[PDB]
């Protein structure tokens, strides 16, 4: 998160927020990749959709993330191949690519803000490769929950509460598992008093302690 | 592509900038080193991994030619420390630049941010393709999907399909697909018996890679 906000704000009279209700699509596979986006409030899910209807989550984007990054690849005018959806209610800015290109020229300083933003995305995607590299599905779940604690967490007496409504199917789609398995594993974590769930919001106790097993 | 442009830009980031050689298996940066440089991989493959206290390494990226990496330096500079291990997976040729020399070249050569932004966008997309590979629930499909990425990244034409132009130990494969070595040995054995790949001195050839990728639609 940073003053990506300030600079996106001034790319327009001012650039206007676009709102998306929970579950609405920001872009569809097959759409032209002609815009870059700054997520301002909420979380955006990027997924791969297969012919069977099955959907796999490739990114759960946090506030102040740059995305739609395919659009920066020129000279290809190609099409979106992921589906971007508002995972919660969402506020974002969106900019046609030509505008971006030009703003970078007439203010060199803002190159540096974008490079930092894309660097941060690379690192966050690599953290999700680590989560998925685990063979114990439990460790995989715990690792994913710690990333969410960091990305979407708010303080609690007990620990950190993930400020997101999480369905078990949504967790399954993000950690390469199934609803049934996720339910069993969340159940085990609850019995052991490592987490608690209230209204589909997972609170994890002692996330710093719990993250030790991940050397 | 942006590849040509990254090369030129980096090459002309002089006192003209000199290629550095790394022998196979040599470390480019260790966890705990200060994050003071950005890198451009020119020839070869660089393995990025996480190292746990047991000494076990997990692969987080097998970087292909013309990749920008060391990207943590673009946030924090020397201020923060590396937390991944970068290793020359083959013999490697690369350019590297102190972070300050980068930032300065960007202000002086405005349009050059573009080329860097393309490079980093490309890294995001490749890492996401690796999340897809790893999302697969059965190890077999994980393996095949990985091998197809490698065909694209490091493949050369063979008269049967594509040869992945890298030596791939069973251990190395296991560290990349979240499996055990034993599982990889058996799966590579199954792919050979089904006449889907051939292996010679650790170089894997996959027959008809386009047809095989259709199963992943
Ligand atoms: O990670 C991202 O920024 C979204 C991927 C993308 O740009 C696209 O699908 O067009
Ligand atoms: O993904 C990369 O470019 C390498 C990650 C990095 O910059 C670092 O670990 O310092």
């Amino acid at each position: 998160e940073n003053s990506l906000l300030t600079m996106f704000r001034e790319l327009g009279l001012p650039l206007q927020i676009e709102q998306f209700e929970r579950g609405k699509t920001i872009f569809f596979p097959g759409d032209p990749a002609e815009r870059v986006y700054l997520l301002v409030k909420g979380a955006v899910k990027l997924s791969r959709v297969y012919e069977s209807g099955e959907e796999i989550t490739v990114a759960l984007l946090r506030e102040n993330s740059v995305f739609g990054v395919l659009s920066l690849l020129t000279g290809q005018r190609s099409d979106r191949f992921y589906h971007a959806v508002a995972f919660t209610p969402v506020q974002l800015f969106s900019v046609p690519i030509e505008f971006m290109q030009k703003a970078l020229i007439e203010r060199p300083e803002l190159a540096n803000v974008m490079l930092q933003g894309l660097s941060s995305r690379i690192l966050q995607t690599e953290m999700m490769i680590e989560t998925l590299a685990h063979r114990d599905m439990g460790s995989r779940l715990v690792s994913f929950l710690l990333i969410l604690c960091r990305d979407f967490g708010i303080p609690s007496p007990d620990g950190i509460t993930i400020d997101l409504k999480l369905s078990h199917q949504a967790i399954a789609e993000a950690i390469g598992s199934t609803r049934v398995t996720v339910t069993r594993l969340l159940g085990d974590l609850r019995e052991s008093k490592l987490i608690a769930i209230h209204k589909k919001r997972i609170t994890v106790f002692n996330p710093v302690a719990l993250s030790q097993q991940f050397s």
